[PDB]
């Protein structure tokens, strides 16, 4: 209800999403793995713990983002991520 | 591999889980006052939101922003305001 939990992956993603005044956020866990997630609006992810590396639309490589970085993917879009120990992500909406 | 607890009806919600220096948390606290214990000491770190807290070594309410990290001792309690449901951190020390 407060805290809605999405589980994805058989189990080997999960999130927690929460609301504010001006809106929706998620924080989850990646288990180490690939996974492809696509997008509606486009996001901001920020790493909380861990790495994630990422292969968008626009990357002509993969990227690894370690903590404190933050990435964004494309509105409408996919990418993959390659997860190489258990990593906290911070997920939002862009700024309007 | 990722273990979810649920307390206080719902209100906190947390993902545990092992990297090789051990285990790690990640949650969220609905808006709310809470009261928690420690068995090891704990870092927690506010990742979205704020969380206002007394400990035992507090004479007065303490406020952490988003970015911001407070210890607590082991082996304690400690209560947290929530104003706005907040997104954390929360790691074993050593």
């Amino acid at each position: 209800s407060m805290i809605k939990e999405n589980v994805y992956f058989d189990g080997n993603v999960k999130s927690l999403g929460f609301s504010q005044q001006d809106g929706e956020s998620t924080v989850g866990v990646m288990a180490p793995g690939q996974y492809t997630f696509g997008t509606g609006a486009p996001e901001r992810m920020t790493v909380v713990k861990g790495a994630l590396t990422i292969k968008r639309v626009t990357d002509a490589d993969w990227v690894t983002f370690t903590a404190g970085e933050a990435f964004e993917v494309a509105g409408n879009s996919s990418f993959d991520l390659q997860v190489e120990v258990a990593t906290a992500y911070l997920c939002e909406f862009l700024p309007a």
